[PDB]
């Protein structure tokens, strides 16, 4: 099975937009989304249809793109440090149940260089 996926809504949480999370919507994350190794992160891993019975064994914090855009597009963070940690997450992890030079951690890291250069300079 896969377990739930992580919330993208929190009527408890207080929900902010500031000039830096618009950014990381309108510019890193649809940036990021159009690169050709983007579509194993666009969604939660469905561990099931990879035959990755381990994965949810391994990874506790799960995170991906589909369910930042999501988050980004409600309002969910409080400040952009918020979101960056959750890109974090979610390159944290592929390294974590992955090796280095797999073909899954190669396409992470193409995107963890460009995330880097593209929030090197954020809006004031
Ligand atoms: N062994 C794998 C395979 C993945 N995947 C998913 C679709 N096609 C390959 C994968 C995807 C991630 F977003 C993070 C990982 O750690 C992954 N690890």
């Amino acid at each position: 099975m896969n377990p739930p996926p992580p919330e993208t809504s929190n009527p408890n949480k207080p929900k902010r937009q500031t000039n830096q999370l618009q950014y990381l919507l309108r510019v890193v994350l649809k940036t990021l989304w159009k690169h050709q190794f983007a579509w194993p992160f666009q969604q939660p891993v469905d561990a099931v249809k990879l035959n990755l019975p381990d994965y949810y064994k391994i990874i506790k914090t799960p995170m991906d793109m589909g369910t930042i855009k999501k988050r980004l597009e409600n309002n969910y963070y409080w400040n952009a440090q918020e979101c960056i940690q959750d890109f974090n997450t979610m390159f944290t992890n592929c390294y974590i149940y992955n090796k280095p030079g797999d073909d899954i951690v190669l396409m992470a890291e193409a995107l963890e260089k460009l995330f880097l250069q593209k929030i090197n300079e954020l809006p004031t």
